[PDB]
């Protein structure tokens, strides 16, 4: 009776991750084959299903919603790369290496909007629109995955999308971190924990970044909580916003200019194999190659010859001229020192950058030079054969350092874009390190990424919070673990132990609305155990000091496991006491506050039942 049944659907293999979208009524899932796929919320329809290849990733281990709802990325442990896709087509529009094997991921987006936040905003969406669009790049065959080939609306405005600072944290099972602006400009790498990367979470002011790890031991693995101080990128928030936005453009940029030079190096291919298949004498050439056969080896040649042309004229001089002109802002910006310089960000280093820049439209103008004096040299010979002419054709019987120049083009702009990622890295100190327990037999059943502990961030009163389970402790308690997103703040109620009932035993919980979390139960009667119902969290905070007490006197340096004895135990009550019950044996929830839906997996049978709680 309080939630609508909107659909149920047997998934033909088992799913090791689930999320919805924040914006549409679509559950991406990973498939334990490799492939992702894509539903819709009415009757669990199959959108898409993308295959798992060993050419671009075959192990994918998890997925990242854009807070536009248009790009998902999902990360892949074997090959090493995250690849950004859409939503509507299967088709990659961005990709890139990573250093250590992906473990968990997140795709979050600022909720402060404050003041020169706004101006900036309008700044860049008013920049886009009055700078003019590059190029569109001809349709080739050896041009892959197509983002330049202009086709109504451009996926190069879609990869880039708000103004609005979202970032892309990327764990590993070393410990690593990767923070990637926009999904795909490097800002910071933090090796601050011990254990495997299983939950991450930044704070929507940017303050700090809480990790749960589980560390591999021996027997059993280690399962423990870390907070981050990224409170530099909190302070200069309007500069960092601004700064990576400026790397993404000549990170667009620049692999346009690769892409446009290897349509060019690619035509030149085409003219030199067609005249290798080419080249007593007056009987050989007519047999060899025939009349009507020269005709269609001029087009061939004089058609390859104006798009390489066009590709130098048109596409690496405006290529260049934008990549000259979001360069030079940078260094303006770079000027500044009181802002940007504690960034990273050096005005001589993109200085050099620009020279470079300009040393490679110079060497590009050169290499046409060589071409259109090869080409005249052709022309005398072409119309010679058919029919200052005579000088021509005895004259016509990566290269002249353009791989030089582009490569220490791009040697300058790698370190612009690098000196930020290690100055902001090592900005980050790892203040908080809280060992929780240790993993149970029936722990290791389900996957990693879709049981508890649950790491979520409270935007609302800005509190990095987990929801965990210590089975060794007690079978029936829900542990709530809340810790503020600035440190240097006390907070009232960091830890404690809710009973919920009756209901009992909590299997998943999820954060949902503002004050309310969705929750699966364990009732006392035995046929139909499996319940999911929403609980107010509101019952148990108190917002008031007990007896002079924030629950900080347990020994953080041994496991929290061990001091479960003292713990503040806590009793919540439910909106309905036997609200929504299923015959299937569920245990796990993904939910989505603002569209209010629900998507219900089954304890290993993978059986999925949604519904709306609208």
């Amino acid at each position: 009776p309080p939630f609508r049944q909107v659909g149920e659907k047997q998934l033909p293999h088992e799913i090791i991750f689930l999320a919805w979208s924040p914006k549409r009524d679509l559950i991406a899932l990973v498939n334990k084959a490799g492939e992702v796929l894509l539903h819709r919320l009415a009757n669990i329809q199959r959108v898409w299903s993308l295959p798992p290849n060993e050419n671009t990733g075959k192990e994918v281990t998890c997925l990242a919603w854009r807070p536009d709802g248009k790009i998902l990325a999902f990360g892949l442990a074997d090959t090493k790369k995250v690849i950004l896709c859409d939503v509507e087509k299967p088709e990659s529009l961005h990709s890139f290496s990573l250093e250590t094997p992906i473990s968990c991921m997140q795709w979050m987006e600022v909720n402060v909007e404050n003041s020169v936040l706004t101006s900036f905003y309008n700044a860049e969406d008013e920049a886009n629109v009055l700078l003019p669009k590059l190029p569109a790049l001809p349709k080739n065959y050896t041009a892959t995955a197509k983002i330049f080939s202009e086709e109504k609306s451009d996926e190069i405005l879609k990869l880039l999308g708000d103004a609005r600072l979202n970032a892309l944290v990327l764990g590993g099972d070393s410990g690593q971190i990767e923070i990637y602006a926009y999904g795909m400009y490097k800002i910071a790498t933090i090796s601050e924990v011990y254990g495997s990367c299983l939950r991450l979470c930044l704070s929507s002011d940017l303050k700090s970044l809480s990790v749960v790890t589980e560390l591999t031991t021996n027997n059993t693995p280690e399962i423990t909580y870390f907070q981050l101080d990224t409170s530099l990128l909190s302070d200069y928030l309007p500069e960092v916003t601004r700064m990576a936005r400026k790397f993404t453009h000549i990170s667009t940029l620049l692999q346009y200019l690769q892409l446009s030079l290897t349509c060019m190096c690619e035509a030149w291919e085409e003219i030199l194999m067609q005249m290798d298949s080419r080249l007593e004498l007056q009987t050989l050439l007519m047999n060899q190659l025939t009349v009507k056969g020269l005709k269609k080896l001029g087009q061939s040649v004089e058609s390859s010859y104006s798009t390489i042309q066009k590709l130098v004229i048109s596409h690496l001089q405006s290529g260049a001229e934008a990549l000259l002109y979001h360069l030079s802002e940078l260094k303006g910006m770079a000027l500044w020192r009181q802002k940007y310089e504690p960034l990273g960000l050096d005005a001589k280093a993109i200085e050099d950058a620009i020279t470079a820049v300009g040393s490679f439209i110079l060497k590009a103008h050169e290499l046409l030079q060589v071409i259109d004096s090869g080409m005249k040299n052709f022309k005398a010979f072409f119309r010679w054969l058919y029919v200052d002419f005579l000088t021509e054709h005895f004259n016509e019987a990566p290269e002249k350092s353009l791989h030089f120049v582009k490569r220490q083009m791009e040697a300058i702009i790698d370190r612009c874009l690098t000196k930020p990622a290690q100055i902001i890295g090592a900005s980050v100190q790892q203040k908080r390190c809280l060992p929780l327990y240790q993993v149970s037999a029936s722990e290791e059943a389900c996957p990693r990424l879709i049981s508890l502990p649950y790491l979520w961030n409270d935007k609302s009163q800005n509190l990095h919070c987990v929801m965990f389970r210590m089975l060794e402790s007690s079978s029936s308690k829900v542990f709530i673990l809340r810790q503020p997103t600035d440190l240097s703040r006390s907070i009232n109620e960091a830890l404690l132990a809710v009973t919920i009932g009756s209901s009992y035993s909590c299997l998943d919980a999820r954060f949902y609305d503002e004050d309310i979390i969705t929750v699966v139960l364990r009732d006392n009667s035995e046929p139909e155990g499996k319940d999911r119902v929403l609980s107010q969290l509101s019952l148990s905070q108190l917002y008031s000091d007990e007896e002079t007490e924030d629950e900080f006197t347990w020994d953080t340096s041994k496991r929290l496991e061990e001091q479960h004895s003292d713990i503040p135990t806590r009793t919540v009550f439910l909106e309905n006491q036997g609200r929504l019950l299923e015959n299937m044996k569920a245990h796990y929830v993904s939910v989505n506050g603002i569209r209010k839906v629900a998507c219900v997996l089954s304890s290993n049978l993978r059986h999925v039942r949604v519904f709306e709680m609208d």
